[PDB]
């Protein structure tokens, strides 16, 4: 009734001094305590209040996941959150601020092992998706940053996952579905075709899929195509 809906009472102006910083930090710690954690976890209009990040000194730094506090079902709203924190950075401070955000997505693939299709590839989605803002700095260390999760933070034989066929068609191609970020998406597959083919975990045609994709598209990509297509032999001489 009070704190979301009236915008009067409640502006940007208001909860920038520092009455709004002991507020704020009085309602983040409120989930410590055993008996309302329940409630303000689970509810839904708590989680889009909770997406108050606008202009800046909003408590903005500070609204981390309280501040890299992990535990330690209702993971889209937090992952909408720093989506949102992520995205802020578009310019002086916050790129700092973005980085660590990043990282902070990099961190949420380990923590618990509840994982689901769904739920895992919103994470891919976002950091994907990370790459659209036109800043070069926060894009080439949001990729790398991808590139480390696929890496370092997968595996594939499970009930949750299968192989990398639906991983590569599954939210990557939202991102490929913008003209000049091709070279980067697709190099970035590149690496993590060979990379777990340093077992040998791919089928002989599973891969056709990156065959199928790089042409969808249709003249760099037809110059880049040779070069996607020799290392394929040299998976047959090694790794």
């Amino acid at each position: 009734d009070e704190l979301l809906k009236k915008g009067d009472i409640f502006t940007q102006k208001f909860f920038a001094t520092n009455q709004g910083k002991e507020f704020l930090k009085r309602l983040f710690s409120l989930t410590e305590s055993e008996f309302y954690r329940g409630f303000l976890l689970g509810n839904e209009n708590f989680w889009k209040f909770l997406r108050k990040v606008t202009a800046m000194k909003e408590q903005s730094e500070s609204i981390f996941e309280y501040l890299n506090e992990s535990i330690k079902e209702n993971f889209m709203w937090v992952l909408g959150l720093l989506d949102e924190i992520s995205s802020m950075g578009a310019v002086k401070k916050s790129i700092e601020l973005s980085l660590k955000s990043i990282q902070l997505t990099s961190h949420l693939l380990e923590d618990n092992n509840d994982l689901r299709k769904n739920e895992i590839f919103a994470i891919i989605q976002a950091l994907a998706h990370q790459c659209i803002n036109p800043c070069k700095q926060i894009s080439e260390f949001a990729v790398v940053t991808l590139e480390q999760t696929l890496i370092n933070k997968i595996e594939i034989p499970t009930n949750e996952m299968e192989s990398v066929e639906e991983l590569i068609e599954g939210g990557l191609l939202p991102l490929l579905n913008q003209k000049i970020l091709i070279s980067s998406i697709l190099t970035i597959i590149s690496n993590v075709y060979l990379h777990y083919l340093k077992l040998g975990k791919t089928s002989n045609e599973t891969f056709l899929k990156i065959l199928s994709i790089f042409n969808k598209f249709v003249s760099d990509i037809e110059k880049k195509l040779q070069q996607l297509i020799l290392d394929k032999k040299s998976i047959e001489k090694g790794n």
